[PDB]
This record gives structure tokens, sequence and C-alpha cells, in this order.
């Protein structure tokens, strides 16, 4: 009943609402995305919420789970939308607000899309399926807690620990073949691990461009903005971290 129920909640389209009547430039580039990460923010935080067991944890810890990481989740998503709607050509940040190597440069983030169009390409390379994927950004939810714990660090332990063998679940069902699929296993884990990094350079972009939104002309939503004022700059100092399978 997991996986139905993965596939009931999953977020549905989510558009930007991008001008693409304009030329492109970096104020209008950002203005979008930045909008339309504060409506993914809202579907995620209730796609969280309706997870099995999430309610399990602590009240305050629930939020703070989903704000540290909203980002990695956010990048997953987008490359799996772009490996099956453009085969990881361009990054499909929404329907109409699409990446080409022009709008990567324009909004001064090539480097960060690069790493993420790489990302995307991944999930062709290793053929993930749809209930991979589902299962995968699941446990991706469950991936970056603060170093000196959570208000009941013993209930997110459970969860995580019963997320990561609903992953190995769905790769041991009918599917596989060999004695040891320490193989698949494996290359996912390594292939979640790979979202940390990418993530904590598009929270360092985040950071950054907030501290000088002022003069670029970039608008920060209000829900957004506090994440990256309070809660990134915690994964930034090093007060809250990445869980990686592998070291
Ligand atoms: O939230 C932000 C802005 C904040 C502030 C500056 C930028 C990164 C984080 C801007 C931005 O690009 N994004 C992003 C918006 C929307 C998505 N998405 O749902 O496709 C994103 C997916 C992966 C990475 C970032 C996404």
């Amino acid at each position: 009943i997991f996986l139905n129920v993965l596939e009931a909640i999953e977020p549905g389209v989510v558009c930007a609402g991008h001008d693409n009547n304009q030329p492109d430039s970096f104020a209008a580039l950002l203005s979008s995305l930045n909008e339309l990460g504060e409506r993914q923010l809202v579907h995620v935080v209730k796609w969280a919420k309706a997870l099995p067991g999430f309610r399990n944890l602590h009240v305050d810890d629930q939020m703070a789970v989903i704000q540290y990481s909203w980002m990695g989740l956010m990048v997953f998503a987008m490359g799996w939308r772009s490996f099956t709607n453009v085969n990881s050509r361009m990054l499909y940040f929404a329907p109409d607000l699409v990446f080409n190597e022009y709008r990567m440069h324009k909004s001064r983030m090539y480097s960060q899309c690069v790493r993420m169009r790489h990302l995307s390409q991944e999930f062709g390379w290793l053929q993930i399926t749809p209930q991979e994927f589902l299962c995968m950004k699941a446990l991706l939810l469950f991936s970056i807690i603060p170093v000196d714990g959570l208000k009941n660090q013993k209930f997110f332990d459970e969860l995580r620990m019963n997320y990561i063998k609903e992953l190995d679940r769905i790769i041991a069902c009918k599917r596989k073949n060999p004695t040891s699929c320490s193989r698949r296993f494996y290359q996912l884990t390594k292939l979640l691990d790979s979202v940390q990094p990418i993530a904590r350079e598009l929270h360092q972009f985040a950071f950054d461009l907030l501290i000088k939104s002022h003069m670029v002309s970039v608008d920060f939503p209000e829900m957004m903005a506090e994440i990256i004022s309070v809660q990134v700059p915690k994964i930034l100092s090093g007060k809250v971290k990445p869980i990686y399978f592998h070291t």
C-alpha cells in the first residue's frame, strides 16, 4: 500500500507564471524562479504532511525537516521532470519556464544548472523507474538534520529506517534477478547522495542572491525569504547536515 500512497499524493503540474513574451533578463528569470519556488514549497508541505508516518514526528521537527530538504526535493523532482519531459536536454523547472542554455547563462546559475542537468541524465543512464523515483524522493525528505539532533530524534530515525526499507522492497519485488541485489541499491543510494552537493550550491546561491536582492531587483516571496535567511544559514554554517549513505 506504500507505493499506492506515494503515487496518490504526488504533486501535479505547477506553473511559474513566467512571462515568455519578454526577451529574458536576470531579474525576470530569477523573479519567476522565486515565485515558482514559493509555489513548489506550498505543494511540498502538503505532500510531506500526507506521507506515511510523517505526523509521528514532533510538530517542530515536521516543518524543520521540510524546510531543510526543500531545495534537494525540488532539485530531484525537477531532474525527473526534465528526464521525462525533454530527455535532460534542458531544465524543465515548469511547463512555462524551461531552461535552455541561454537562460542557464542569463540566470547566472550555469554551473548549478549543469550539475542539475547531469542529475537528470542519471535518471536515464540508470533507467530509474517511476516507482524508484517516488521512493527516493520520499527518502530525500529524511536526509538532512541538525548535527545536534531534532526535538525527537528517535521518531525521525525510525521513520527514516522504514523508508530505506521501502526502497529496498521496491527494488527486490519482481524486477531484479541475481542473489546480491546490492548493486541496484548501491547506485540508487549513490544517486541520492549526489543531490546533497547540488542542493548545497543552490543554497549558497540562494543566500547570496537574497542578501543582494535589494540591488539586483529580484523579489523574494515571504516564505522562501524566511527559509533562506533562517534555515539556509544553518546548513551553510554547518549546524544542519546531510545524511550520506556513503562516506
Ligand atoms: O526557489 C528557487 C529560487 C531560490 C533562490 C535562487 C534560485 C535558487 C533557490 C531560485 C530557483 O532557481 N528556485 C527554484 C524554483 C523552482 C524549482 N522548481 O520547482 O523547478 C527549482 C528546482 C531546482 C532548483 C531551484 C528551483
